[PDB]
């Protein structure tokens, strides 16, 4: 039941808006019933069939048609797009399901878009630093480590807490390393039941490295798609889904409103998911994709070091 | 002679344009001859005095007047400006003097615009991938690393040629490792005299870590000031310096039309000029800011990395 409704992902956060576009003819396949309100300004309406040409400016428009041209490893996200009528400005974070092309719009603030390459160069600058300094660690410890981690992880993000989340062998998990602002309540050296973090959860981890929800009470919005499709679209990969409600009640009883979640991945191209780097808030919180981009290599990294202490250990 | 027509020269590479603003009024006070045809479609458009208000779209202006406010270590380049009604965009990398705000102004294709965020990122990750594989070098072995380290910024940058040029006690160079695209003729373990890289430049490159010539056979362009500027505007700190006409004589003679060299600084902040690598190409080639900037890091990773290396057999 979990994957069949998190794979098709019909349901998402209402930070962002979705359209999706066939490969063929470039068009609206697949919207979330927000994206209207979100990039138009309500003569035709945003709907199944829309051409992107009329939603985005000329330079917006053809750098996503250009995207169709790329296999999903070799797509450069994001693409700072605008809006035809408004100007308004947004990220579009770019995948592919076969012949679907799924794209995300999270806003961007206007005084960030001349800022744009500045504040990624500086984002992951930031998180190759964190690289070098987990690097200069001595072997041998794997705390020392993950302690170096959740320290670097809680600088870069700005969470109230950050912690190294362990998967044993029975799947049950340990929270074994552990930052928190002043003040809030330690989970460090708990356990918890697999079942806190079921299989699909788990196995979706495995090709969505970083996931973030803004805020567990926000409403959900709904992705409507062209009915003469005769097999729902897979939109879990969108950096936008909604969290399922038995999580978003998990989330809202622990008093973490927002949460950015990093998969570690040992022996990723044997291959494993070790653990998580678990970033709550107390409250709302949204960070850009550029700085969860520069995340995911440091947690790319950490995987390979983690990798290597369990080597040393065995 | 040499300091002083480094120190005071006022040509440029046509490439791209300059502008030095005033530090409390914002003003233009000095512009490169090229900047009116470069920024704007021509009580002249721009000359001394002009308003960037008027010479740029309102969030391009906005984040150079936000600039003016921030301190040089505190400056996030490039900004991305786009010209007033054109739209005409260039990256603007900014710098601080006593006395003025310097911009230097490196056109962007239009199209590309969308994707800036995305090429600083790809740029950054491709650098923090290198400095991943100079880690995971054992030590032990300057050669494994400097061959490494070339054979990175060869594949980062496209060159044609690239060199590690140690400075020996003495100052004269020696080429220690190469790698070139097949067919280029060597200069692995070539010895090169002293004179060859004055003092000046060497001291020049302590603070200005990257360089590049696009084309040694460029026209230059000067830079005109306000002659009652009561100081003189350096141009040691922009990216579009023209190369001393006797460099630019060496680089034709030897076959190197373009150049991308980057300091090697050990004990930076006992602080000395290493070495150098060196980047030429048989044809002109510009490569953008972002992947200059990246390059900057992946060679200060590289010079902490040699310095370990000397010290490990000393
Ligand atoms: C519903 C009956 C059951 C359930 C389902 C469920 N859990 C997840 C995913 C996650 N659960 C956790 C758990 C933790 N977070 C913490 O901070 C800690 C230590 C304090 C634990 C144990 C985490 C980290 C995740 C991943 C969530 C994310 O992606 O950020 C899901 C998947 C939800 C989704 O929509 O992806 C589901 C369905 N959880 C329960 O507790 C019930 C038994
Ligand atoms: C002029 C009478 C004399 C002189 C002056 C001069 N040289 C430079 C700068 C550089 N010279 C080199 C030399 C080399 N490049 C190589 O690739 C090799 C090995 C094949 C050598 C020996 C280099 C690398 C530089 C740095 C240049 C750069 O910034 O890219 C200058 C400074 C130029 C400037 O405007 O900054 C000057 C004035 N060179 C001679 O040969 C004369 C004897």
């Amino acid at each position: 039941a979990y994957l069949h409704h998190m794979q098709k992902g019909k349901m998402i956060q209402p930070f962002g808006c979705l359209l999706a576009l066939d490969e063929k003819t470039c068009k609206v396949i697949a919207y979330s019933e927000n994206a209207p309100e979100m990039l138009t300004m309500v003569h035709p309406a945003l709907g199944i069939g829309t051409d992107i040409k009329t939603l985005f400016t000329a330079p917006s428009a053809s750098a996503l048609q250009k995207a169709l041209g790329f296999a999903e490893v070799l797509l450069l996200n994001p693409v700072l797009i605008h809006c035809k009528t408004s100007g308004k400005p947004f990220y579009a974070i770019i995948h592919r399901v076969t012949g679907s092309m799924i794209i995300d719009f999270e806003p961007v603030k206007p005084y960030e878009v001349p800022m744009t390459a500045a504040g990624a160069l500086q984002s992951y600058k930031l998180a190759a630093k964190a690289i070098t300094r987990l690097q200069s660690l001595p072997s041998g410890s794997m705390e020392r480590l993950c302690d170096t981690m959740v320290q670097e992880v809680f600088e870069l993000t700005g969470y109230d807490r950050v912690m190294a989340y362990k998967f044993h062998e029975d799947d049950h998990g340990e929270v074994i390393a552990e930052i928190t602002k002043p003040g809030l309540e330690p989970y460090l050296g708990l356990h918890y039941p697999a079942t806190d973090i079921p299989q699909a959860s788990r196995f979706l981890f495995m090709k969505n490295k970083v996931r973030m929800i803004v805020d567990c009470h926000a409403k959900h919005v709904r992705v409507l798609q062209d009915e003469k499709l005769p097999f729902d679209l897979t939109l879990c990969g969108s950096t936008l889904r909604a969290p399922h409600s038995c999580h978003a009640q998990y989330m809202a009883n622990m008093d973490s409103i927002a949460s950015l979640v990093m998969a570690v991945v040992v022996n990723d191209n044997r291959k494993r998911l070790w653990g998580l780097v678990v970033c709550h808030n107390t409250t709302p919180r949204f960070v850009p994709f550029p700085l969860r981009y520069a995340c995911e290599f440091l947690a790319q990294v950490f995987a390979i070091h983690v990798n290597k202490e369990i080597e040393l250990h065995h």
